[PDB]
């Protein structure tokens, strides 16, 4: 036979039999990961399973479209697929569904824990706004942009793993607050990703999205009232009617002493990544920095040179001919 079973975690892969040696690398929600060596193509893989992709609704929307744009999308800061497969030979039988991709040396949470590096942070940076645009120029706006859902190579390239769309940590405020959103959505979860870089600290932790919300206006201040009048009614009366909070300068939000110092070189480089905080880590999206701009920025320019709905049956047969293909 043609595949074999070996247990992960909690769970069982029964994986092609040129997949080899599998160990744990990483999980998330959507579905569990594994390292494996191709013998095949003669090199290593990482191997995610998606289990119950046609459970439900919420689950077969996020698999089909992953599945889909994984196999659609071509762009050096995005993931690509190598291999699609199921163990399971018909429509009847059909459960699992296996993605193989190319394999990355670590996680951004472990880049992140590195001493502050200016052509590293700048580089990675360039690259998360590459991946960006990438895919807004192709509809996707990710919203859910994250530490653990970006991958790294040990020469410092960088790779968004998914798509997008709780721990609320890297949403946006007009997400957070549910008032609609545009492209410039995804700069506030970079300009969260650059601040943690430069503190060592998650910027805006919080028990929950109450919480959440204080934490971000406790350092970037209240906005101006202007903003409040978006928000749907109740969402309103907290916001506007809570305290009015003065939050903190860029250069008190991340002083001097995070930055390499006495040097003119240095200083220069502190002061364009504050200015660039500055931009991305706005509260009201009309004025936070569009992807365009983050890249034309002088810290980051230097690198230049449907949704219809379906019943479970469907989302079930939607899914196994995409496989099957
Ligand atoms: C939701 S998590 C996740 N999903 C996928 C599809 C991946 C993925 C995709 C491609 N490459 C890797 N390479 C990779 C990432 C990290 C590590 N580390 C090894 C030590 O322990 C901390 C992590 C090792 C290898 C991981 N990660």
């Amino acid at each position: 036979n043609q595949f074999y079973s070996v247990e992960v975690g909690d769970s069982t892969f029964t994986v092609l039999k040129r997949y080899q040696n599998l160990k744990p690398i990483g999980s998330g929600a959507q579905g569990i990961v594994c390292a494996a060596y191709d013998a095949v193509l003669d090199r290593n893989v990482a191997i995610k399973k998606l289990s119950r992709p046609f459970q439900n609704q919420t689950h077969a929307k996020r698999a089909y479209r992953e599945l889909v744009l994984m196999k659609c999308v071509n762009h050096k800061n995005i993931i690509s697929l190598l291999n699609v497969f199921t163990p399971q030979k018909t429509l009847e039988e059909f459960q699992d569904v296996y993605l193989v991709m190319e394999l990355m040396d670590a996680n951004l949470c472990q880049v992140i824990q590195m001493e502050l590096d200016h052509e590293r942070m700048s580089y990675l940076l360039y690259q998360m706004l590459c991946g960006i645009k990438h895919l807004h120029s192709a509809g996707i706006i990710h919203r859910d942009l994250k530490p653990s859902n970006i991958v790294v190579k040990s020469d410092c390239t960088l790779k968004i793993l998914d798509f997008g769309l709780v721990t609320r940590y890297y949403r946006a405020p007009e997400v957070i607050l549910g008032m609609g959103y545009k492209e410039n959505v995804d700069i506030w979860s970079v300009g969260c990703i650059m601040g943690e870089m430069v503190r060592h600290k998650i910027l805006f932790p919080g028990r929950d999205y109450i919480d959440q919300w204080n934490k971000v206006i406790e350092q970037l201040g209240t906005p101006c009232p202007e903003f409040m009048k978006k928000l749907q009614p109740t969402v309103r009366n907290y916001v506007e009617n809570r305290p009015k909070y003065a939050g903190l300068t860029f250069p008190k939000l991340f002083p001097d002493s995070l930055f390499p110092a006495d040097s003119e070189h240095n200083k220069l480089k502190a002061s364009q990544a504050r200015d660039l905080l500055s931009k991305m880590l706005v509260i009201d999206p009309a004025k936070r920095i569009s992807v365009d701009d983050a890249l034309q920025h002088p810290y980051i320019n230097v690198w230049y040179d449907d949704e219809r709905e379906h019943t479970i049956e469907e989302w079930k047969e939607l899914i196994y001919k995409e496989v099957m293909n």
